[PDB]
């Protein structure tokens, strides 16, 4: 593995809010595959349903629109139509405490979900570990 396996506590059971402490944006899926953040909990793109495959492997989808979360080759977000490779998500625990998502494709190249504090996606390889955009916290709908 190129990673631990920190979990974090919570199940899958409902969907979640993934909201980012650096700038307090949800992470959004809008219709059209762009993928960015929002400070509106009255959005309706921000409603996100997680899946194991594996045990610390997710999916992660859009409950209003279905599209799954993805990370292209150039670790750009966006997203699918289908569940494809660029979907699966390693989910960890981060200091002790926030949930991370390391892309599983890219995992050699550490490239993380991440959201700047102007509310844009951060690219694949401006992501590491120590970073403030990278973590996140999962909120009830």
């Amino acid at each position: 593995h190129h990673h631990h396996f920190n979990l974090p506590p919570g199940n899958y059971k409902k969907p979640k809010l993934l909201y980012c402490s650096n700038g307090g944006h949800f992470l959004r899926i809008l219709p059209d595959g762009t993928v960015d953040g929002t400070r509106d909990r009255s959005d309706q793109h921000i409603q996100l349903q997680l899946s194991a495959e594996s045990v610390g492997e997710v999916y992660i989808k859009s409950t209003e629109t279905g599209q799954y979360l993805a990370m292209d080759t150039d670790g750009l977000l966006y997203g699918s139509q289908t569940p494809n490779e660029e979907c699966l998500f390693l989910e960890r625990l981060e200091e002790n405490h926030y949930n991370t998502y390391i892309s599983k494709k890219h995992a050699e190249k550490n490239w993380f979900v991440g959201l700047k504090k102007n509310g844009s996606c951060k690219r694949g390889p401006r992501t590491h570990y120590g970073q403030k955009a990278i973590l996140f916290l999962p909120l009830p709908v």
